[PDB]
RNA sequence: AAAAAAAAAAAAAAAAAA
């Protein structure tokens, strides 16, 4: 079955710092605040919705459990 | 089941916003109207924008 | 919806077509369906939807 | 109602001349020679597979 | 069915072949499997290759 | 299928694997694991790398 | 461009046979 859903978890849960880097290169930091079927609230000094088709990467700023 | 509210919130409280298209192009205007495939902005003339093209989209305020 | 947007046709004004790679095309949206749209300029080109990022009329229609 | 298939087999019925611009901006010239729901077959010395996903514009050499 | 007959015939006569991504990259190797989602090229290594981020696939000369 | 046994074999033999993105960023590390939409690419820290950003996985050496 | 471990982001190069 799928693991998408538990990675993002882990990392809004955990409150861990994360990094997007976007199918283009651009690297978007802040805090998986939600995620949907298709996209992922990212949290910094706004809230802005990003389109799942158009990441490339998730990277966690630390090992996660 | 969430993009939608989202969206939405941007239409209620009339916020300007900035579209990041998958190639960096930052389009801003206000979300008028969407559907499952596409998002309306408006500024000057209403445009219709893919969502398979929109990297992001970012508020200009929080909501 | 993007059907009755696209549907420009009727009232014949010219359109942009920007491209997910930044270019222009200037025609007039001739037809459509559910994956293109023809647009007319010298000849009447296909432009494949899933490569189009933004449709922008020239004047509020 | 298909607006692609009829588009895609006029130039090959009329064996017209075009140029395919992918997504990158690269623009392929030849002649539509078949094609089905996933794929275009470009032919100039050696007939090529094009991706349609990977296509932005089919446009041709003249009216048709 | 088009695509089928078209790699089975390189993959069969053992054709030289190139694949440009949708990024511009050529990759030249030879196509040894391929299924719904992905083709296998190969060289020193038999690296997988997403269909999704193909552009063309051309072969070395005509078959 | 043609993938799920291909990273099934960097995924048990332990292989340094190389992941080259849409935009030609290379990615190297070792595949964790993977589903129908992800991959986990593994170094300092356990990463999500998903596959409609992927265009090619090489094995760093013959498998 | 056999490939920039990655430009918090070019309101946008009618288009680099790659």
């Amino acid at each position: 079955q799928s693991l998408q859903d538990p990675f993002l978890n882990a990392l809004r849960r955990e409150r861990v710092p994360a990094s997007i880097y976007l199918v283009n290169g651009i690297k978007l930091q802040g805090q998986i605040e939600s995620f949907d079927q298709f996209v992922i609230l990212l949290k910094n000094t706004v809230s802005q919705m990003v389109y799942k088709h158009a990441i490339s990467t998730v990277v966690p700023s630390r090992p996660v459990s």
